[PDB]
């Protein structure tokens, strides 16, 4: 009958209550209870090199992936619901910023993640940014290379840890008519430190080499 | 008295949907929602052969169906439709795949339900996504093309679908300096290596050239 | 201490028209609402040959009248109007049929409620808007106009009109890069294959050049 | 132990007369004609940034000072420990809806949104805004320069509800940019009054007028 | 069995909720309960150069820290937490402000603040400013120099005291491919005084050297 259709929303509703609403939410990660963020990122497009700011303009999708406790479930609990949608303003989402960035990053695609009864969320906003990026060589047959970090802004590597799956950087959905071709694109780990402090602190370095198509 | 009963009925209506009864948290599996898409194109504002963008004006019909949303006009004083913010009911998260810029939205954000339980939601936009201008100062023109789809849904969730592979045209500018000479919206299944569920979009496709 | 009894009669207005009262919730084919609708132009900022865009600058007067907003004076120590946040009143959604971008508001968002139930609704406003400038460089100018209408409701709940068919340019920038030649708004009657209600829009016809 | 005592004593009695200003008093509905307001308006000229002739659109950053009086804002230093003024955000309170008649983009805000409330129930408010408004700037590239104007007025309200006036004419110059693209000959800001057809009610405005030229 | 992590984020939520909801939040610094703030620079890039605006364009990241009574904790109470991350709009922040800017400051990073135990709030904005800048000479050995004064927009220094650590601006992560390159970058601490009023105002004027480079 039609009528599982309306148990299939009950519980899912009743799912998100008991996550949200009932149990003790997520005052983000600390030194005992760490985290580590996947990350990757999906190049589609540099529209803009400009070399009387020397800023670049790139558009890409920002893989994030993380894993909490307190948003795992038993899906025969909830109708045997395995994932579901939520708004990314419900949940704690990781502080991941570009640290040469020159504008505020746009955001092109809506601020919803997935969650799964594990406890993985998988959130992907595609953006565009504006980056410190000398194009110097882009007319020529080496082109020229730029590198943009991204990592936490506020956390250390003892809260939040970053990996890659792959050091490539997805090149699968590159604009095949864009103004600039990639002679290749690196996305690595790095253990950074500064003098600042005793603790390590991680990010991703995003290495595009390109040239002018 | 005639009119305070019809606004009485209304606000009745509204309260028994939007304060009760109790919410609706998406289309899930058991669940699944079809979304029908279609665009009708305006203008070809500006195509940039410099840094490879373009940018469109059209707007962008969006209908579905929640039983949820479903009332009898004979409870409600022959109220067989009304107006409601986007913002106080959930709205598909179509998405376009390869813009450059965030979506600017140029219609006042309202929705249209019917008493069966429909959605008609029509923002009008401007988006600028990726096209090589290539050819437009030609005969055969430039061809160019954007895919529209659910961020987050799969198609076991959302079912996306058009009425016409046609998009309208009817009220393109007609002093724009570009010609449209055709514009096609395909609906295509596609699979990413990760996941076993289908991913639906609306691939949109505009051949066109600048206006003698 | 009139000036404390002054503050708390108008407190007590807003309560009982706000609160106390069934809320109005916009039109209805029961309940038509006649929107009078009147462009005061105030510049043409820029016109775009490149993308044939224009930029104006224009007060936009909204005027209609409600019975949940009537009191009287008497009652509320011979209070005789108040305003508003537009955002706590229904507003209507009268929007440009041909913007390019995001239509860019001006001046503070309140209005005017009158006794009798009026309420007046000026919003000062940039907007860019599809027009072909070519002409303005010659004595006979350029000709651009834009429809401006409802979103989402038909001529049946937004009965739409305005007072006169001429623009006012009492107030026109002396020293704008563009002189206007004529300026007219027009109520027209269309309508549309899913729809048998009629629908209705003011269309602003601006003829213009460059000054000399 | 009079330390963090006093310190405890101050805090508890600020947070005392904002909740006595803001929650066990009803939230004020703005002027009428038989309660109206004064605002008083002054100009700081900080730069000229931009004269484009090919739009008319002139680009000036200023501070806008605004100085009003409420009876609902007033309080007895005495019963709070002899707090004479406190800051609010601008969002708390209600603020004069003064508008430039001119402009042709919106007003961009430079500062904090943030207001002075002293016991007398007066408040100050001095937002910095970045403004494009008409502007023929034929003329700038001469020895008398170009001459612009915008008109400032409250935009619903009319002189019954809110009295606008002016300290002096003279538009305070003391911070101008001095190696602004644009050097200053002068700026007035002076108060007019008309009627409209609508309304017995007078309509009051500061004219802000600039007469400048390139500097070289 | 370790889930000594529950717990973990028990405490943590404890200790949030213990300095948000329990005790009474910080109103504000006033006259009788002054507040220091010390203020640093580090700049990144000097973005673009406008000649015919005369406005320049600056990335830096805006070193902010003060200290409040009421965000102090013992480690102990609340199972060893030393220091806490929390939205820099849950907190009072300072009004700090460019005197001299000519578009809204763009923040480049997310509004978030460390808490440690001592009750010290860390909080360190990246942001772009456009600022009135005269670049004559940027083409040439001696370069330009502009400046722009950074203070509370609301508070006198009977209120707030600013203060910084240094005043040599923080280069070591200035872009090297820059546009421009740093001859020299100054942070001083400077009070004025205006016939306008008997307090005094505190700011921190940022003096920057800059050239275009010839690399
Ligand atoms: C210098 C610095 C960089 C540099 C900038 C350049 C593009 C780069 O690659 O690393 C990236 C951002 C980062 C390094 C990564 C962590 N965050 C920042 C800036 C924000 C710092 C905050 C909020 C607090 O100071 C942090 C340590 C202070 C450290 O000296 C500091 C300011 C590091 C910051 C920890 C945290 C408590
Ligand atoms: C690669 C990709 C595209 C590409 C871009 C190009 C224009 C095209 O045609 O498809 C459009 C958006 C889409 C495909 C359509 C659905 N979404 C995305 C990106 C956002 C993805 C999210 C939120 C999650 O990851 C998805 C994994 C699927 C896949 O690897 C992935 C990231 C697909 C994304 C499932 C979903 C749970
Ligand atoms: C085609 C159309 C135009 C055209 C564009 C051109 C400048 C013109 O003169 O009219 C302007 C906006 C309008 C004109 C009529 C009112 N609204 C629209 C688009 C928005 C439509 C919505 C939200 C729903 O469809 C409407 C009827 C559908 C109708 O075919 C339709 C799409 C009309 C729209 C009613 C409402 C339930
Ligand atoms: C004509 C006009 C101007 C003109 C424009 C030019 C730069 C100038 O100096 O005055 C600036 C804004 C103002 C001048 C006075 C303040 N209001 C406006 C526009 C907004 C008006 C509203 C909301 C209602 O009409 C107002 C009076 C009607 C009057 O004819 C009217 C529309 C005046 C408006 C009062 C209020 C009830
Ligand atoms: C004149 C002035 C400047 C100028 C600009 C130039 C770069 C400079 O060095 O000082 C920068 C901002 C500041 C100086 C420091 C305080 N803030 C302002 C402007 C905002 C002022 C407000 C909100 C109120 O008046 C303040 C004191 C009045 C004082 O005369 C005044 C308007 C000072 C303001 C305190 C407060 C109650």
């Amino acid at each position: 009958d039609d009528d599982d259709k309306l148990h299939s929303q009950a519980n899912l509703m009743r799912l998100k209550s008991d996550l949200f609403n009932r149990s003790p939410m997520y005052p983000g990660p600390t030194k005992d209870d760490p985290l580590t963020v996947t990350l990757g990122f999906t190049l589609q497009d540099i529209v803009k090199a400009d070399s009387s700011t020397n800023e670049v303009d790139l558009v890409y999708y920002e893989q994030q992936r993380w894993k909490l406790n307190s948003l795992m479930w038993d899906p025969n609990e909830y109708g045997n619901i395995t994932d579901f949608r939520t708004s990314a303003a419900d949940i704690w989402t990781p502080d991941i910023t570009a640290y040469s960035s020159t504008r505020p990053v746009q955001v092109l695609s809506p601020q919803i993640a997935v969650v799964t009864h594990d406890g993985s969320v998988m959130f992907i906003p595609a953006q565009r940014l504006s980056f410190m990026c000398d194009p110097t060589g882009v007319d020529s047959e080496e082109g020229a290379t730029c590198a943009v970090k991204f990592g936490s802004w506020v956390y250390s590597g003892f809260e939040i840890d970053l990996k890659t799956d792959t050091d490539q950087v997805d090149l699968s959905s590159y604009y095949a008519s864009s103004k600039y071709e990639i002679l290749s694109a690196t996305q690595t780990r790095q253990v950074q430190h500064y003098s600042c402090c005793p603790e390590p602190y991680i990010d991703v370095n995003l290495v595009v080499k390109f040239r002018e198509r």
